[PDB]
């Protein structure tokens, strides 16, 4: 679990998007698995807008931040779960780190801000889905 708050939008992982997020719906992108819903409160975080590709992700299921080098945004086959066909899923970026189901949601940051959230993984993988191209959250 987990969530990014920036302006007066919240970011979740969409597979985790709860009734209020879709009452309050701003954008969602199955092929990302991103949704965005509208907030009351000012939120607490700041997005990268840069090209790092290295950062730091907080691991729940180890209750540990771990360094990552990652893999530029691109287009990721990921197989059937019981959220989505099978299907490719864009906007990812791969790194070799610990990751399990309920990882999902844990930022991935760098020296300029969040740059996105844990959406897959498995086999000593961990992969995020990028929000520094949203330029939208910051307005
Ligand atoms: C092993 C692991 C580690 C971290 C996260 C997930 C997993 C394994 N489940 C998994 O990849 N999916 C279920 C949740 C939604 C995912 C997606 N983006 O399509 C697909
Ligand atoms: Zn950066």
């Amino acid at each position: 679990s987990g969530a990014i708050y920036v302006g007066n939008y919240r970011v979740v992982n969409r597979h985790l998007a709860t009734h209020n997020d879709w009452a309050n719906l701003v954008w969602e992108d199955s092929s990302r698995d991103l949704l965005v819903s509208s907030t009351t409160a000012q939120g607490c975080d700041t997005i990268a807008r840069c090209d790092c590709q290295t950062g730091v992700y907080y691991c729940s299921s180890r209750r540990k931040h771990y360094p990552v080098s990652f893999s530029k945004p691109s287009l990721i086959f990921v197989e059937a779960s019981e959220y989505y066909p099978a299907r490719y899923q864009s906007h990812l970026m791969l790194a070799v780190g610990h990751s399990e189901p309920g990882d999902c949601g844990g930022i991935l940051r760098c020296q300029h801000g969040v740059v996105g959230i844990v959406s897959t993984g498995g086999n000593g993988l961990v992969g995020f889905a990028d929000v520094r191209d949203l330029l939208w959250l910051d307005e």
